[PDB]
């Protein structure tokens, strides 16, 4: 069983916990799937591979309405392919951010759907234990819309990377015992409470300027109801808050038994009879939140890509160089497609036309390859430059065109990039920048930020 005899990649998807997430379809069927790729070189295996097809193979008959549906697993010498159903609602949070309203009783449904997801995988004896939001898909972008919890199961079978890009945002909602090293179930108890108290207020209840700073807080284990917002909420679900982040985890409440607290059972009431009061104040912090944590995501993803479009650019020279056994520098739509595949190796056809296009619209003749390499691996970052935009936009939610150093330092603490080195590259770009960028000295900043 080979996974490309069945599967052909139609577009990707992202890239997840452990891997990139593509697109795929059955060959024979239609049938569309999001396949997690994970490169077996990449990314470090726990356990041995026995482990990990017997709860593989128990995955494949699991069935719960909020957990990710497993379909089928392949494997080659370099890699695992985990197909799964593809959702297309995107990321809870980032529906949330979109609504004009929200209440307890929204608040309530959320989190019934991720306590009924966890239990039953708790029931089986599936641990999370990098329950966050991001893990947290709709599968259609509304309020209406059932929750799927993606990534049950592969933290106890596969390391995660230390990569910044990868391991951001993570440090607000991991359990105490999780770092200090003995965990069970209970941990995924302690991340929804964390995911409950910022649906409710806005605000990690353990929060700080960087990752350290950060965990420092979470394995103190101390929070508050502090905050003006938790006065329009509810006793009730502060009491479930404090069960779910109790930090012994013998004495925190499970997952099964937060599903029955009086706060579940009262505020998911299909018909409902309590008051609804617009956390209003959360809202807008929770949309401070995600549009932090997009904009430092989409801060390193830009220079991941631009350092990788740098690597891409002289090797592709180096390609076409070869090829060039005329030396004229010019190269014919066959030649360029080949050189393009050989970069790939170290649909095609349609992404060279595209840079033909603007190269030689007529297609007359032979094209320069020095002007194809640039178009070619220019646009190819256009998806995270773009993003980036879309995520300083978003982040700039008055429409000041600025971002302040207040924001700045917030931005790249959550990035882990040093205050005295982004505050120099600032200086460099901009010796009057006057404690504020626009987008283009921003993107300047992140230049700079990887050698550029
Ligand atoms: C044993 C677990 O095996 C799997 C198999 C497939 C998976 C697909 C996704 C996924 N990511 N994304 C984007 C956010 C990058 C998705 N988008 C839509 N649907 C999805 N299903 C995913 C995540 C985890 C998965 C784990």
């Amino acid at each position: 069983a080979i996974f490309s005899d069945r599967y052909k990649g139609q577009r990707v998807l992202g890239k997840g916990s452990f891997g990139e997430v593509i697109l795929c379809k059955d060959k024979i069927t239609g049938q569309e799937c999001a396949v997690k790729v994970i490169s077996k070189r990449q990314v470090k295996q726990k356990t041995d591979k026995e482990s990990l097809l017997r709860e593989v193979q128990l995955l494949k008959q699991l069935d719960h309405p909020n957990i990710m549906k497993l379909y089928e697993f392949f494997e080659d010498k370099g890699y695992f392919y985990l197909v799964g159903e593809v959702y297309t609602g995107g990321e809870l949070f980032d529906e949330i951010i979109s609504r004009k309203r929200f209440s307890e009783v929204d608040a309530a449904r959320i989190i019934r759907q991720v306590l009924s997801g966890i239990t039953y995988m708790h029931k089986n004896k599936i641990v999370h234990r990098d329950l966050k939001p991001e893990n947290l898909l709709l599968e259609s972008k509304s309020k209406d819309a059932n929750i799927r919890i993606i990534d049950f199961g592969l933290s106890t079978h596969f390391e995660a990377s230390k990569k910044m890009k990868d391991k951001i945002g993570t440090a607000y909602y991991i359990a105490p015992e999780v770092l200090h090293g003995t965990y069970d179930e209970k941990c995924d108890v302690w991340s929804t409470g964390v995911i409950l108290y910022i649906l409710l207020s806005g605000c990690p209840p353990f929060n700080g300027a960087n990752e350290y700073d950060i965990l420092k807080k979470v394995e103190k284990g101390k929070y508050t109801f502090e905050l003006p917002q938790w006065k329009k909420v509810s006793e009730s679900a502060k009491d479930l808050i404090r069960k779910m982040l109790t930090y012994v985890p013998s004495m925190r409440i499970s997952a099964r038994d937060a599903l029955d607290h009086e706060w579940i059972q009262t505020y998911t009431k299909e018909q409902i009879s309590v008051d609804v009061p617009s956390l209003d104040n959360a809202i807008l912090n929770i949309r401070q939140f995600q549009g932090t944590q997009k904009l430092a995501q989409a801060a390193l993803l830009y220079m991941g890509s631009k350092l990788t479009s740098q690597d891409e650019t002289k090797e592709l020279t180096a390609i076409f160089h070869k090829m060039d056994k005329n030396g004229d520098g010019q190269l014919d739509r066959a030649e360029l497609i080949e050189g393009y595949k050989e970069l790939m190796r170290m649909a095609v056809e349609h992404e060279v036309d595209q840079v033909l296009d603007a190269v030689d619209f007529d297609k007359n003749g032979y094209i320069e390859y020095s002007e194809f390499v640039t178009v070619a691996m220019d646009r190819k970052t256009l998806l995270s430059r773009e993003r980036l935009e879309r995520a300083f936009r978003m982040f700039d939610s008055d429409n000041s065109g600025k971002i302040s150093s207040t924001e700045l330092a917030t931005i790249f603490g959550v990035s882990d990039v040093d205050s005295e080195t982004w505050k120099s590259v600032l200086s460099e770009v901009d010796k009057n920048n006057d404690g504020e960028v626009d987008f283009d000295e921003f993107q300047q900043m992140l230049l700079k930020l990887c050698g550029n």
